[PDB]
RNA sequence: AGCGAAAUCCUUGUCGGGUAAGUUCCGAC
């Protein structure tokens, strides 16, 4: 029941792998070149997951985890492998994908790196007690969160007051979320609540918000933002400012988000002459700065207020090269406005879901070059194969460390057609 | 419960394809 076990691999979502009697064997808190004892707790017909009862070996890539609710709070895998251990196992998972060699590996700060978080809130009644924090892997529980070195420095100082402040209200049992965003304008915070707030508890909001620099966001519904406090908010993107919608999608670290963006352009080589079109392009993160490169500019997205926000940034920045189109990239993408005219290069950088929808359509417009952006290499891999096979080669590969000690892995990829 | 869910975490199940007896991809109930 006790089983043995040595540990030659660590997958990208952070665990070791192992075999026992040939099975596949996931082990969380185990690193390549470990020796323990485990025992098995699911046992599926091609695979089984374990956990470490005796760990006999240390690898000397183990690290001490510097939060003290890793382990607990599901959103770090692996703050006990060491930056160059992550890195090493996170570019070779997207060899084996795209069966071709990671050709550079784009990272910035392993801590405090993330600007873009949403912490979960439940009243407990047993207690007089708010939490707030993140949710155990795989469950609904919260933990309690007093520190979280992945964040921001800004943000996590922020902690204990958001959490003191937001136990102090009357309509404490009624919050949702809390979502916070360090942008380079300032510090936002969206309040996600379930029922109305007293003028008494607004007031305390508002006094602790401008007690913090903070801007203020409510969100009493799943339609409505009331702004309270602060100005439009922006952040710098390749040295141009950038507008965006405070509740929707801003790359989550802005050290690697700065690095993506000028490797991209240099990729893409873009002439002065060039047509590009940007494919699920957001509030314009890669599209504007393409703007200050190319002859014209499409930006594809299908969120409304991204859109609008990438065609005021345009504005803002004097862009006059640059349409964006409201459009469902997996509806029939054909009679789509983007899809009948030419372009010369291609940028996408889709969701989780990638872009199964747009290949073939990609195909037809012939482009010279292609950069695809992916936050899931099964996927990029699944929508490469199309590529590959109408005759585009992949001429560079990148692995981006986007999100430290998680078990999730950035990527980009160069395709030129002969 | 409630919140969120074209998402760092934010969990239905079973079965199948793919895969490294490999979790991500894909499909059915
Ligand atoms: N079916 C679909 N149609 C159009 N846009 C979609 C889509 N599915 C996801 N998206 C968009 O794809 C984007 C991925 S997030 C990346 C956005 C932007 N490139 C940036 O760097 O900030 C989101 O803005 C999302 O709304
Ligand atoms: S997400 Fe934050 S609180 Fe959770 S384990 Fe990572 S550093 Fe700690």
């Amino acid at each position: 029941q006790i089983i043995t076990v040595s540990v030659n691999d660590l997958d990208s979502f952070g665990q070791g792998v192992a075999r026992h009697n040939g099975k596949t064997l996931f082990i969380p808190g185990l690193l390549p070149q470990e020796n323990a004892e485990v025992t098995v707790t699911e046992d599926k017909k091609q695979y089984a997951r374990a956990k470490v009862v005796r760990r006999l070996s240390d690898s000397p890539e183990r690290e001490t985890p510097r939060c003290p609710h890793f382990g607990v709070c599901g959103g770090c895998q692996q703050q006990h492998a060491s930056v160059d251990l992550q890195q090493r196992s996170k570019s070779a998972a997207l060899a084996r994908l795209m069966k071709h060699d990671v050709s550079e590996v784009i990272a910035d700060v392993p801590w405090g790196y993330r600007r873009r978080a949403r912490l979960s809130l439940n009243y407990l009644p047993k207690t007089q007690q708010l939490q707030m924090g993140f949710r155990k892997a795989g469950s609904s529980d919260i933990v309690d969160v007093k520190q979280c070195p992945i964040l921001a420095p800004q943000l996590e100082a922020l902690l204990p007051k958001v959490r003191a402040c937001l136990g102090s209200l009357q309509a404490m049992r009624h919050l949702g979320h809390v979502e916070l965003v360090q942008a380079t304008s300032g510090t936002l915070m969206i309040l996600r609540h379930t029922a109305p707030l007293s003028s008494a508890d607004r007031e305390k909001l508002e006094r602790f918000s401008h007690s913090e620099g903070l801007d203020l966001y409510l969100a009493p519904d799943s339609e409505i933002l009331e702004t309270v406090s602060g100005e439009m908010p922006w952040y710098d993107s390749n040295g141009l400012r950038l507008t965006f919608s405070p509740r929707d999608f801003i790359q989550v670290n802005a050290g690697v988000n700065q690095k993506m963006v000028a490797r991209a352009l240099e990729w893409l080589d873009v002439q002065p002459e060039d047509r590009v079109l940007d494919l699920f392009c957001g509030m314009g993160n890669f599209t504007l700065p393409l703007a200050t490169q190319a002859a014209s500019v499409v930006g594809v997205e299908g969120v409304p207020a991204l859109v609008e926000k990438g065609q005021q940034n345009a504005r803002l920045n004097g862009l006059q090269n640059v349409t964006f189109y409201h459009e469902n990239l997996e509806e029939d993408v054909t009679k789509q406005p983007w899809a009948k005219n030419g372009f010369d290069k291609v940028l996408l950088d889709p969701a989780r879901a990638g872009a199964a929808g747009v290949m073939q359509q990609i195909i037809k417009l012939e482009p010279i070059r292609i950069v695809y952006v992916s936050c899931n290499p099964a996927t990029l891999a699944r929508d490469s194969e199309a590529l590959l096979k109408a005759g585009y080669t992949i001429a560079r590969l990148a692995m981006l460390d986007m999100f430290p000690h998680t078990g999730h892995l950035e990527s980009m990829v160069l395709f030129s057609r002969v």
